[PDB]
């Protein structure tokens, strides 16, 4: 019946009047999160809380050095080959979420909760989203902010904050400075449903009152993108380019014959 | 003076001092598909139907492969990046035309109508479209999604589904998900026009009235690549909370 | 605690438990196109000033094929992205902007300021936008149109012809054949100002008029875009399936009032 997509059964695709169909799948199971994040988030349980807001804060730049090369933290590397991971292995990415994973148990406590709250009001993406940091439930947001969603989702009861979130930044992408080229965000919030679908997730009225307090916060959140703002900088001037580019005639005054 | 466009020619224009410019090169459509596809299409009449549709099925995967190496089947040959084509030569994109418009023929017959039909209702493309599978016409549309356009637009009678498509995914890129670095969605437009400018096609009423039949279907259709499966399940109650942040 | 960002200290945030922070706070965030100008503009300046129109004119040719494998010239080399681009890499975007730089360099000098207008007012863009071509600025004018605005604006003494045509093209985007779904012009203005406030740059009286005189000249061009001469002969008939897929026709008004 099916066989293997091959060099010579493309030949025998193009070649013979035989019905040939190729074996779509190539695997055992789809990548799992949750499971990756019960067998490795204890390994990383020995960091400080301080470190791992930081690690959150300086993002971007810690990204860049573990790309650099081979990175090798303990018994664990992250490979610069971007192609073949394995559900074992760990990328930047999966690193990234096991630390906001941690950080979201660690709200649990009130002491964390409290140095969380301080530490992560200083972050790029909070003030860029304006966010307000009053409760439990708007700490969590903060520390989801930059986050893969589509991986944290999978993690049990992460679904409901993710989604949310997913949603918001779908709708309020322009407002929050999200590059549409170098983020799809209709795509993201595809990837969240398509893990909440595969565990079965239900979206009662517990989960839709849990959502909806998520909701709440991001709206009466104040988003201002560092382009906007760079332009209210320098409005009083820019304007006065906008009046020169308003109507023009061609050719007044031209007095030919 | 003027010089060819080429890998070489470039690295001289950015390492050395000489004057150079580069000659001018007008779309003309050199190669003309339909003198290829009279000439080559008996030959892929002898695959089977489930064969072409397991083409079109995995369509990149098979590209892939015949792109690492010069790849012959029969008496024909697809030679890798030889940078310049002749009007005789077998290359991917125009093995992959020459399947769609043979596939596009058997929608005249009931039997083979109904296995593209059952077939291809579960190809990646026709889902991302969200389009209905219900008369022969809607079938037709199918087995050119993914398809070289320009190509096939200049095979006789596929002038306004070629043209209609390609309006449809000017129109509809960002649900369709065509990435504009990817894929420039007006230059294609634009070459399917030249290609029929070029054969001197009118667009009479009778002309109008068949493409209007593919664009109604193409309205009528559901485009969410980017979107998933799952998002349809649960759009019911996301949008309650699309309206909280409206 | 606080310490300076590195890997060695990037390990000891992930593998120990001491409360570490990154106290750099270098708040260089993106790429910085004036410090890989002064690196690699050298590079560009023994390319012929002919050659560097041709470039220009035939942008998108040039970077169709710089796009099929990894390019190199010289010491440099364009590689196809996989994933992501280095700080002292070279993109496509990049060798244009350098290029484009040395051109608007060679205006200072009269004789090349003249081959440089002759040869230009050939180019695709410059007819498209009605640029009239009479001085040094508006021949800059001309070398800047196509170019990367937030890229070229971080090199001295061309943030105000860069944010001045950035403003000019976000006005008459309209005229000038600009699709808002596929390049966002509030948001390269945006980019453009966020490069300028990154650096201490103030657009005091002497930049605003400075800016004004280029600004004169776009008020002066009428943009015209031609389109596609096939898409012309079927234009009536296209845009009937045009209306169909919900793109209504914008209404041509005589303005006789």
């Amino acid at each position: 019946s099916k066989v293997k997509l091959t060099k010579e059964n493309i030949v025998a695709l193009l070649t013979q009047g035989k019905d040939l169909e190729f074996e779509e799948n190539q695997n055992l199971v789809a990548f799992n999160f949750k499971t990756f994040c019960l067998e490795n988030l204890d390994q990383i349980k020995k960091m400080s809380i301080i470190s791992c807001l930081t690690f959150l804060k300086n993002r971007q730049s810690i990204m860049k050095v573990i790309k650099q090369s081979d990175f090798t933290f303990g018994k664990i590397t992250i490979k610069k080959t971007s192609d073949r991971i394995g559900a074992t292995d760990m990328t930047f990415r999966r690193l990234d979420s096991l630390i906001r994973v941690r950080l979201v148990e660690e709200t649990g406590n009130s002491e964390n909760l409290n140095t969380i709250k301080s530490k992560i009001a200083s972050h790029p993406l909070i003030q860029a989203y304006g966010l307000p940091l009053d409760d439990a439930k708007s700490v969590r947001l903060a520390i989801m902010l930059g986050g893969s969603l589509p991986l944290i989702a999978s993690v049990d009861s992460f679904e409901m904050i993710s989604v949310v979130l997913a949603i918001y930044q779908d709708a309020k992408y322009k407002d929050l400075g999200i590059d549409p080229k170098k983020y799809d965000t209709k795509e993201a919030l595809g990837k969240v449903c398509t893990v909440l679908k595969s565990k079965a997730f239900e979206m009662n009225e517990d989960q839709v009152k849990k959502g909806k307090e998520y909701a709440a916060i991001l709206s009466s959140s104040n988003p201002n993108a560092k382009g906007s703002v760079a332009m209210e900088h320098y409005s009083e001037t820019l304007n006065k380019f906008y009046e020169m580019f308003g109507v023009k005639k061609q050719a007044k005054l031209a007095e030919l014959a």
